[PDB]
RNA sequence: UGUAAA
């Protein structure tokens, strides 16, 4: 079977990670205004904002849980950020991923992104986000791209400290918009086709 | 000698699919195609004794995308005004999922023509499980189910430039727009409902 | 899912 009719992707218990902890990295943005403004000044001057973001999958009593970083108590976003211009996007997926959750150790993390699970479009400066460019939109603001990012058997992260990392298992991600949003939440979805291998 | 460029990008990491108008396909009528339970009360009956002797159910659809002035539309049947399915329907014990997928949707779809139907199916788009003898399905197999009562597998089914298709009679076609089933998620369910969550990985060829 | 711990 192709990989294409057929994904087999293996999880490795949360167990098998360990996690410490960096100095805090705080986002570019203070605040949902702030963060707006900055996506109007940038997209008048670079154009479309590219955002990759991966999915980093553990499992628990042979249940897929997604890595999230949570903000304060009622925030969380898959880790990621934005492309700098012209950045290949997995290339850059790889770079962020470090940035937020590299090991301290020099010991270089090996990230494998061989696949994309979804696209999102943010077609104005506003929070709603759609899977596909909505009609008549020919200018999106924001292109947000999200994969698959296979862990090693047993890796070492550091935490940024104004960051906690929790496993969400898919049930409690699944039809939970109003505490995940549409795109966290509709995760259960995009994994479904995987063929996973607990362990 | 001469290189011929291929894509670079893996097929796990960009996949690439052609659309056509809804006006490139013919559409027809057939004899309608009944379904095999009269009532919600017979379908999960039914489903109960065969769970018995055939074992966990295993179901088939198939997602067949065109497109209206570069917007994809999902083919959906409709039955009476209350009822949305795709494509597809039950495997045989042991058939092959593909193998069964096309003939289901040469059962549901195919046209009555004599001219070879042939279904390009090459793409998993997700799973769908139902833990009990009732409606919910769930997109992953829940806590302490070890015995899901039916497996639903999503394929993505590629349509040719140009093709016939025969709908059975007591059935109507619909070709719904992704905000459609996005911005009005209730009424399609939760599996028709999550398809452009599910079809956004593509990336779309308009023609 | 938003800045109250962030």
């Amino acid at each position: 079977k192709p990989l294409t009719l057929e994904r087999t992707i293996n999880l490795y218990p949360l167990t098998n990670y360990t996690f410490g902890t960096k100095e805090p990295l705080y986002e570019k943005d203070s605040s949902v205004a702030a963060r707006f403004q900055r996506m109007r000044e940038e997209f008048d001057k670079i154009g479309m904002r590219r955002t990759v973001e991966g999915v980093l999958i553990v499992h628990e009593h042979r249940l897929p849980h997604v890595l999230l970083l949570q903000l304060g108590t009622t925030f969380f976003k898959l880790p990621g950020g934005e492309l700098n211009p012209g950045e290949d996007e997995v290339e850059g997926l790889k770079r962020l991923m470090t940035e937020i959750l590299g090991r301290q150790d020099g010991v270089l993390q090996d990230w494998v992104i061989d696949d994309c699970i979804g696209n999102w479009w943010r077609p104005n400066f506003e929070p709603p986000q759609y899977p596909y460019i909505p009609a008549h939109i020919t200018k999106p603001k924001e292109h947000k791209k999200l994969f698959l990012v296979q862990l090693q058997e047993k890796a070492l992260f550091a935490v940024p400290k104004n960051y906690k990392l929790v496993a969400a298992p898919l049930f409690e991600l699944y039809d939970n918009a109003p505490g995940y949003g549409p795109i966290i939440s509709s995760l259960p979805q995009l994994l479904s086709r995987f063929n996973f291998i607990y362990n």
